[PDB]
């Protein structure tokens, strides 16, 4: 059912740590090999997060020694803040350290977490009223531009919080939440990629993207940020109307899934083969399905809905996008898209995407929920 599928990216990772060693993988580009970095990207945490997956599903040290090695890495990325002025502070450190901390109460990776969330925390203009997610500090043109993204990386905020007492994350995390609900998503319940707000006052500028296909369009990697960046919000802070939103999002995004059951990279552009797909969207939104189901009542009949949706998806992520465990491939998922926009791997692995794919797994085989916030919230 789930134990096969898990098997192969088990084997890929094992593999793949012993090739990678102390680098990061990111994405592929035109082959089955993935491109690795010096944990100079917004993905390497996707990496520690699969690796600390790896390690709760076996018990198998090779993969803890591994996630423990990059925790080491991350400490020296943020001492030397390298390639940290951005909101994936989130995506980087709560897969990596955070992730520790949930995995076995580590004290010296829940500081090294809790420092990351101060510099993230920093990232809040208390004037735009939101987290700026990429380019410095009131940027000539970012410095009040909040990304759909950005829903992910409010959870290391809200835990900070919780683990602080300190009530500014809660504040600043539903702030940023909200204002998202408002202005990235629309009233037909799609979404929009980017938005921009006011630097000085904070007034609402527009909303437009730089990735997906238009302004106006429906990324679908966007989409699912929101799904499960909403659901995630909507269990730290137990607001019900960002539960509805995920649901929104949901339905909009299941009511557009293709014949092979994956998306295409975006819904505005040809649904037909021609057209580049983006499994990770898929990925994310199994993940997203389940989360937003965890957090119904069983009478309610769209609870199993819900994960129904999410079996569905997981099932066919594997039998037309998986990779075998053929001793060459080192990604999950195929088919995954990074900047279709840009011709940018666009047909490749993405780390994020194996990720997902692979927490999808986990929560549906052993119910393991990922490193978004302490099991049981
Ligand atoms: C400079 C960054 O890396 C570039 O590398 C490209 C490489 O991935 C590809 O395989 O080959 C290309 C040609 O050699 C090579 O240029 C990418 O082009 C990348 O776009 C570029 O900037 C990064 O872009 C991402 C996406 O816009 C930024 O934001 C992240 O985006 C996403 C997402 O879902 O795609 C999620 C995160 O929340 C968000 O931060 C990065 O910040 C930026 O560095």
């Amino acid at each position: 059912m789930w134990q096969q599928a898990i098997g192969d990216a088990l084997g890929i990772t094992a593999r793949n740590l012993k090739k990678f060693g102390d680098r990061f993988p990111h994405v592929s580009d035109g082959s089955n090999k993935y491109v690795l970095n010096d944990n100079t990207d917004w993905t390497d945490g996707f990496w520690s997060g699969i690796l600390w997956l790896c390690y709760e599903y076996t018990g198998d040290e090779q993969y803890r020694e591994g996630a423990v090695r990059t925790v080491a890495s991350f400490r020296e990325r943020l001492d030397r803040f390298e390639n940290l002025d951005h909101h994936n502070i989130g995506f980087l450190y709560s897969l990596s350290a955070k992730a520790q901390w949930i995995v076995e109460k580590d004290e010296s990776a829940r500081k090294l977490a809790l420092d990351a969330a101060d510099v993230l925390m920093r990232r809040w203009r208390a004037d735009a009223g939101i987290i700026q997610a990429w380019g410095p500090k009131g940027d000539p043109e970012n410095g009040g531009r909040i990304i759909i993204d950005c829903l992910l990386n409010l959870p290391l905020l809200l835990w900070a919080g919780e683990q602080t007492g300190d009530p500014e994350y809660r504040r600043v995390a539903e702030a940023h939440a909200l204002k998202s609900r408002r202005f990235l998503v629309r009233g037909d319940d799609s979404s929009y990629h980017t938005f921009y707000f006011d630097p000085e006052n904070g007034n609402a500028i527009r909303g437009g993207t730089h990735q997906g296909n238009t302004d106006g369009s429906t990324w679908t990697r966007g989409q699912a940020w929101g799904i499960y960046g909403f659901a995630l919000n909507s269990r730290y802070l137990g607001n019900a109307d960002l539960l509805e939103t995920a649901k929104r999002m949901a339905r909009h995004f299941l009511a557009r899934v293709p014949e092979d059951g994956v998306v295409y990279w975006d819904f505005e552009v040809p649904q037909e083969p021609s057209s580049y797909r983006d499994s990770s969207a898929s990925a994310i939104t199994a993940c997203g399905l389940l989360e937003i189901a965890s957090q119904l009542d069983e009478s309610d009949p769209e609870r199993q809905r819900f994960i129904d949706a999410a079996k569905t998806t997981v099932t066919a992520l594997r039998d037309g996008y998986a990779e075998r465990d053929d001793g060459e491939a080192e990604g999950f998922i195929r088919r995954g898209s990074y900047h279709v926009r840009g011709g940018i791997s666009p047909d490749d692995y993405t780390i994020w995407g194996d990720y997902y794919y692979l927490e999808a797994l986990l929560r549906l085989e052993r119910g393991v929920t990922g490193y978004w916030y302490e099991r049981g919230r």
